[PDB]
């Protein structure tokens, strides 16, 4: 239900019971963290034999049709460099 | 009363009628945006009389007592290069 405002107690109930219906599957729900938005990074890394190694710059990947990859930037656009870090 | 959440109605005209007991002063009401957070920014900028002139590094003031100046950091640590732009 997109119910992203906490205090949240008469209604999540509700819902998750409105689920059940035709949809009892499991009576198990399990609640995680919910995201607005998604963008995807992927850092590169390097590892010797020898114990010693150094990640390479990052990438985006946010451009993908039915998990397929499109068009992609090895400089994230807009990303701080202490995130880098 | 920190009113952050949208779609409210019955609370706000309850609140700003509360402020308006013993504290009339004048029945109008300006309203703007609220913002949570606040951390000061001061770009520098150059210019001549031939009508050319080029804008320096950004700058930061979040630190000050009694709107008084201790300590800044010309890097705005954690700014984006666009941004800077």
């Amino acid at each position: 239900k997109i119910v992203e405002r906490p205090e949240d107690f008469t209604f999540m109930l509700e819902s998750a019971k409105r689920e059940a219906t035709n949809f009892f599957k499991d009576d198990r729900v399990i609640l995680e963290r919910y995201v607005k938005r998604s963008r995807h990074i992927e850092c590169q890394i390097f590892f010797d034999k020898h114990g010693r190694g150094v990640f390479f710059f990052e990438r985006d990947c946010s451009v993908q049709r039915r998990y397929q990859k499109v068009l992609e930037e090895a400089p994230a656009p807009h990303l701080s460099m202490e995130t880098r870090q």
